[PDB]
């Protein structure tokens, strides 16, 4: 069931959201926001800078003060507000999916059926945790009563990427709010719009002012302001590994603010000779090509055992030749554009290395169309490990297919990277499935599938693919700060 | 019961410990180690540098490899090795306490009765966790079986301070080993000796080679090598907040290694008019003066309600005038020296600010003796908030006593610091105890006591007093890395 | 805000609810349901017997089969259905509160503001747990992968009392459904009506057929059928301790079905001389008199320290003399009737023992009105331990006030009972609050309050006041059955 | 490495152990204890009856009193005592294994290498939990501070079977003591001796008097006294399902004491056509034949897919023909006797039903020797579901092998029993392994193995094979009683 918006979308919310009201920028500057499919300007949005981040942090800090409505309300009521926010996003699902598609260059079918469904489900999941965050009573040595409080940390700075704007917004704000924090969100310069609509719904839902503040703008200005701020308690960032290093560095320099990072990858799949071949081809395909390759988990190195390698490449290539490029809003279209020029160039530049360094181009390998940042879906076979396309995150519709014959060696090759976000193992053998997934240095390991993400399980990177986890029970720990309270008593009893 | 060593202590272990063997430094340089009470050289120890840290990390990495003895042994057996290590430390308790006293400038009674007891107890606590570290099975959306592995992270770099050398060594290695990590430990340049004895006991206990590697040396060389190493997965550091910022920065610059920091404080006590006055005086006293003030939790701002302030100061001062300074090995001695010159100067320099900025000197305020880094126990009353002695961590035997009359205001004053390691609340009122301890921005809040530390509860700082927690159930999380494994199945059932 | 129903209530649902359809009884018998305030017949309801319970269990068993919709749906979707049920109960809050008031003899203000609010909140709480029920991955000795599944148990028989019909229905079905069980509910013979309305809302919400089946009827017939059934996996019962013993016995005789029991009490309060006197009087008052004394937690022995005893009795008695008896639907009325004749007689019979055994009657002590099972609010002072009114659960508006002078002795006296559901401690002293609450053999201990129940914390009895806990995280364990799955592997790694 | 005792074993401890001293029976009666291999009397032991159980419960109750040494000692110290007990059992491993072999009819190699190793390991596991039992702090609605205490329950009655006397003793006392309970243990009438030696080691280790009391004697006298006692808080029983029903019934009749039951089974294995055939044969073999078939988990129905059935039967039969019967103390002996006459008769009687009801006798099927309760190892093929040997627990060395061709049907057949202790699944297919183990109504499901038991994972039965779980984290819950403490406060903050 794929319903659509009957009237044309109008952009309404374009301002900095602080204390549940709409603010002009302190400078009074604004910045344009584009459709990546047409290269046309959609609207202008107020440009937040350091001065605006400062207003946002003061609002967050006041909303966090002992005795405030957000600190004193029942945990169950924090949950209620979150479930209300989810109902409102559900009510505005058509509007949000359309805006997400138009601004993000994201296929509308996927925006509506996956992105918005995952947004609503993740919020509902997080709402349920709010009054289930618990500390401990602890049988300490000596005559003492010891308990712990898993408090909110405080003001959390949250920097959101452009590839899944709504999903990433909710992955940040859901847990942070469930645990009782206040937030200053900086959506991506490319994709501020859907977040600003969500902010209007945060107001409608009745969150106390200052609990969520959204400051659109650029990364080197507003993002740097967040990462170096002396009164932000924690920064959460999803994006490139390069920028992640700057975030962590700045946190260290400033006020030792807590850090979680969800970064890029060069995620490997290992396809054994006994694998269901079609299932492995289909999931490895979608594993690399989903959302024009603009997923941190992109299955960008597919190692296939020699005896099934040729047949894997053949079947893969024919699956890649089935796409229909164009406007993601038009039904039947199955591949939209890349987000912007910067990304578009890096993709094409990396495609050229594949050719020059001697990979076998099976299909694609150039641009498409008169407008929009479109790249033909590209498959390279006979890829080797020291090639640029096997080392660097492409973030584009570019599949690398490698051969192996030794399992020990292909595991070393899979692990031979500074990345470690995710990986895939395709086999019918129980022992292989368990032992290989244990040996892979990856945060999520999928077995006979790929790209299966859900609110109930933790998600994040090994190595330079991240610090910490988001979602699941485990991810909620990083939005709490633990206080131990130890009380002298005359005599304890067990 | 205070037994002693019958023969004089001989120093035996003075070398870099890698792969369970004793190594000369790569350069071949050595550095002297001193008794702080006599200023005499005790011995020379091999000086580890970047080149030696590199040998230690390669050993740790090999011991961590899939299929190694440490990775494949039963969790219960990791526990057994840890409980064996504790039995060996218990066997060598006299030797270790004497060495700890002589090298650290630490009162022997405290070394034997508290430091060594806490070392043994913490190891035994950690041993019990080893086969109780568990992941989850998760009711993910869709037809999938999802489980998590709480794996060890890998090679953990661990930098240990000089104030509690043995206790801090065990606080690091106990949890890291219980969870299955391998470690490269850099004990403090001032106090390498007790760690090198523990390393001999790690060998005796039968830990596989490379699981624990100890590299003595200086902070700016060996410590920097650890913090910037591209194949260390995690750094744990206890020390100054200043150096903590350098550690976190370097982690960001290098390989985004995971970070936990246990840093300094300017920890406040709030003494209400209804408090048991003598109990508050005794705990606030020991809270600031323990181990010559060289505790990160030093209760270095004591706020007392006006109506009991004069009587609190009087009783405090007379308690401070009861000390006997000298060699910590001599029975009856109740105050040893500061660790070294650098610390000694900072202490005296800060004592001079108290005088010049107009605090009331009640006793002390100068040095003591012909040898040793001794400082007279010092009490200042009528201390105000903008004084250096109320803002800066002294790390010396220097008590600050402040007056207050408003509870709201004294809580703001208590929280008005970038620090937040711990705090104390003294009152008989149930509501005051709970509400004040909730409102304090401190990692541990003691009620009608101070400095009660135990293996069963988590310990660490709010704000710039730390990132993360050590010990308790909660502290064990930061020595694991969580992997989600999601397996496609034909049909799930609840 | 106390809104009311504008039209008169009409009874609609009067039949046995199996497989989401309305069934006549197998015999074809029906039984009358009365208003306790007027003694008038409200309607007739279909009388379930053993033959009907058998139809209900076959439906529950089929809905529980591997591959069924309830077993295969996402846990998150079980949660969604529960949150939907809560929205529907909220929509029908006026109707439900009126029906609850009219059938249960329950003050409408309390029905609407407390009972229905707690019903809605408990369901929403339980909904949030559904996809957060998790097993473990376990570092077993040897080369094995071990995980656990916290499965639903299966068909759960649930017997609901008459004192809080809606709240008790939801306390049973919320957790049992959240965990994935199917249920056969037997509401009290006195109060079947509100449950049958909830069943219509279970249908409307879209729960698969057979997941909830409701069989009204009598205890000795339908309740016994449930407790002895050979294909019911678990029985949950709230009611008298006497019947609880029969339930547990029958479970043993039949198929060793799992048992949880929430039974009666003779719950004590200990009021120390330093207590806030008015707060202690107010909470102890409401602690015994709430819902005409028909609470399992009734604070039916109030021990007050000698020096404040007279003043406690005086203030208590004047609070008890403020009630307005009558129809619970009429505004201004502050005390409704007892549920039925059986209860009414036991209450009056026990009031007579108080008089005959020599308690001091301060007020009340007889019946009220021309119709309805009304008992005057009664206060006895100078009650002693071997009196019937100090040993037996009255379940009526009858307060017992005792004196004590020794704390050790009053704790023994408080604990000197086969009961142990709850207790109260009133004092300003931190140490007394902690030590007394630790020493009381009671499932819930309130400090400076009484009767504070919430979905987030576990609730149940020590001793013959119950087996197991309901609600909180802990209560959810008893609606799961744990399966260990141990898989042979070639080699494990930590 | 199989070492032995150099001198002959002498029996020393033969008396009732209460308050850490040795008691004659109240009557003054004694009962004989036999070697099952020779039918010779080993010694006489003091016969505990109801009057002796009463002395034991009064001792347990006093040791449990608030303020006692056991209630007030550090949790860590309960752990220490347990680890000390394990060291003492390790010291006496030869003595204990010999006594266990001689009294229990248990192969000495298995007694020494498995039973004693598992005893020591389980105790060490349990010791580690003692100071890691924790309650919660809970974000309750309203202005309250709520925490929970996971208290010990109190006096726990523990009834131990004869098949694994030491292992079962430690499975009971380890968790119960770790959690802070006191115990009254009734070892099996057949095998009291090893428990009485352990009691001497409990004294030596320094457990406070009354914490462990051991009352040897018969089941219908001392066991019934335990199950019906009005001051025992909990009964734990391992044995027949028949007696389990009597225990649960008596608990209900008496004081609603908490119950856990570990009962018998008729545990199925499902061997798929793709299974490693030799591995399935070897584990299914040991799964049924271990300890002369006297395991509650006996794999007593082996369903094998038709196409590999004949080859499975052939290989199974030849494995069964390899045994050497005799005295379990003699090296080379690989099968000892059944425990006693009662068991011996039931086994032979059930073997006769197999023959008369038309099973194919492949080997065995009669007694062996001139003395001792020896039964030839017996294999039946072509067993059908309504045969006595496929329905009733034999508890003897008697294997049943069945054929199947439909997976759906064989799962129904596997689940078609009132039992549900364990099961086995043998296959190479990932999906089959997960889906079949989910669908089996069994507490432990082994995949490509059988009889893998370890301290780290919970163990117990579905259906009439048990109530509750022992060991693992989960099993520790049933030795705690949860208390909720809810404290009124002026204002809460998250
Ligand atoms: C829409 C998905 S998130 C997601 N889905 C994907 C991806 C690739 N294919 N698919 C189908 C993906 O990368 N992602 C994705 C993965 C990781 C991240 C963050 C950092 O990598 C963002 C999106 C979801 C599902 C349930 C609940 C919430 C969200
Ligand atoms: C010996 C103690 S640790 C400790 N004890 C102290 C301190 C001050 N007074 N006392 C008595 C202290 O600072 N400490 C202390 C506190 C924090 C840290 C680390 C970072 O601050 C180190 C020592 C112990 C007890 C049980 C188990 C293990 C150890
Ligand atoms: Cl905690
Ligand atoms: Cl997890
Ligand atoms: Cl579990
Ligand atoms: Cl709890
Ligand atoms: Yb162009
Ligand atoms: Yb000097
Ligand atoms: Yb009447
Ligand atoms: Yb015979």
């Amino acid at each position: 069931d794929l319903p659509v918006l009957l009237t044309d979308l109008k952009i309404q919310y374009t301002k900095i959201f602080i204390n549940n009201e709409w603010h002009d920028s302190v400078s009074g500057k604004k910045f344009p926001v584009f459709n990546p499919a047409t290269e046309e300007e959609l609207c202008q949005v107020e440009e937040g800078d350091k001065e605006d981040v400062d207003k946002a942090v003061k609002a967050a800090r006041q909303a966090f003060q002992i005795g405030s409505p957000w600190r004193t309300m029942d945990a169950s009521e924090r949950g209620r507000l979150l479930y209300k926010l989810a109902d409102l996003i559900e009510r505005d699902r058509l509007l949000l999916a359309t805006m997400e598609s138009m601004n993000g260059g994201k296929l509308y079918s996927n925006a509506y059926l996956s992105d918005l469904a995952g947004c609503i489900k993740t919020l509902r999941y997080c709402a349920g945790w709010a009054d289930k965050i618990q500390g401990r009573t602890i049988p300490i040595d000596g005559n003492f009563f010891t308990y712990t409080r898993h408090e909110p940390i405080g003001v959390c700075g949250q920097i959101i990427p452009w590839n899944f704007p709504l999903v990433m917004l909710i992955w940040k704000i859901g847990p942070a709010l469930s645990c009782g924090n206040t937030v200053v969100v900086k959506p991506a310069e490319q994709t501020p719009l859907t977040a600003l609509h969500v902010a209007s719904l945060i107001k409608e839902a009745g969150f106390p002012p200052g609990v969520v503040n959204i400051v659109p703008g650029y990364g080197p200005t507003a993002g740097a302001a967040i990462s170096s701020h002396m009164d932000i308690d924690k920064v959460a960032f999803t994006g490139s590994t390069e920028v992640g290093k700057l975030i962590k560095e700045a946190a260290g320099k400033s006020n030792l603010k807590r850090v979680t990072l969800e970064l890029g990858g060069k995620s490997p799949c290992i396809v054994l000779a006994d694998a269901d071949l079609d299932n492995a081809v289909e999931f490895a395909h979608h594993g690399v090509f989903y959302h024009q390759g603009q997923c941190c988990i992109a299955a960008s190195r597919i190692f296939v055992e020699e005896s099934i390698y040729d047949e894997f490449v053949r079947r893969s290539v024919e699956r890649a030749k089935k796409y229909i490029l164009g406007n993601p809003l038009t039904p039947g279209v199955t591949q939209g554009p890349q987000i912007d020029k910067e990304q578009y160039d890096k993709i094409l530049d990396l495609i050229e290395s594949g050719k020059k360094e001697g990979a076998k181009l099976e299909c694609g390998g150039g641009p498409w169309g008169n407008k929009g940042y479109f790249v033909q879906p590209t498959v390279f076979s006979n890829v080797t490990d020291e090639m640029r396309i096997a080392k660097e995150e492409i973030f584009g519709p570019v599949q690398q297919i490698m051969k192996f014959k030794s399992l020990d060696d292909v595991i070393k090759r899979a692990n031979n990277t500074f990345y470690g976000l995710s990986a895939g193992v395709f086999t019918k053998d129980i022992d292989k499935a368990i032992t290989i997934s244990s040996a892979l240095q990856a945060g999520t390991v999928w077995v006979n599938c790929y790209g299966v993400v859900s609110a109930q399980c933790p998600f994040g990177g090994f190595k330079m693919s991240g610090n910490g986890r988001e979602l699941g029970e485990y991810g909620f720990h990083e939005y709490t700060e633990v206080k131990t309270v130890t009380v002298k008593i005359s005599q304890k009893n067990s």
